[PDB]
């Protein structure tokens, strides 16, 4: 059936388009894998202490460019726009949480304490002020989009 | 048809997983971005130099993260087992040569250059040989393996 098929179709690009964020996400996760790291011949990482500022900066970019997929998506999220949404708002709120605290995150020579960038981008830190906070409120809004696999899943089962 | 059926099922988590891993390697792209850089209330980005020892390692762990799928995506890959060997095996040789340049990319204090973190995870880098060549050729690798969306796409439009 082409209308159908057109529905495989669509559910396809949608949950495409939510792999994509979440694997952004992902991403930030390995960074904050490496603060206060290097990397190691042997070991693959040892420690190189509170030197995080650059390591920051590439969280802050990756940052707004899950917000661009966000956006992008919108216009072809069908009845999924309603949570692609406030994925998108979650996303935004992250990159400008960051933004605010470039007195602990933008330090000069380098010298963003690991202290201050778990605060920032280590979803499991107790303390979570300088954005860890809304990281995770972020990944649990596209958790939640990523719904959008059953939505798919079912459609190709429209075999009944 | 139920095996029709399986077959949209196959081909949709290969492109899945192959994106993942596009979204992975654009992740690195968004890091040499921060190369030499802090985050910046106004501007998003100002410049911070010649301190990039943690943001490296953070693209080192990531590299290890994009072989883990590759690796994984093999006893689900049908066809395409082939397409994804070598997309696996440019990115050991990408995390391998990372690790070889430790005195370039591992600096103590924090202090990696831009000059050698450019040549490291920079694709347009006119000097390439600190792992900007491998990181290169994983991409065209993975671009080629992306070859997986004709196939899904086809299978679907097995509709004649």
């Amino acid at each position: 059936l082409t209308v159908i098929s057109k529905k495989i179709t669509d559910s396809n690009a949608v949950v495409l388009a939510v792999k994509e964020v979440e694997a952004l996400l992902s991403s930030i996760d390995e960074l904050a894998k490496a603060i206060g790291q290097k990397i190691d011949r042997n070991n693959g990482l040892a420690v190189e202490a509170n030197f995080n500022t650059s390591l920051l900066a590439g969280a802050y970019t990756i940052s707004t460019l899950i917000t661009k997929k966000l956006d992008e998506l919108i216009k072809n999220s069908g009845e999924l726009k309603g949570e692609v949404e406030k994925a998108k708002n979650c996303s935004e709120a992250f990159t400008n949480k960051l933004k605010e605290k470039t007195q602990e995150l933008a330090v000069a020579a380098g010298a963003a304490t690991d202290i201050d960038a778990k605060k920032a981008i280590l979803k499991t830190n107790r303390d979570k002020d300088l954005g860890a906070d809304e990281l995770g409120k972020l990944f649990k809004s596209v958790e939640s989009l990523s719904k959008a696999a059953q939505e798919a899943s079912a459609n190709s089962v429209k075999e009944l």
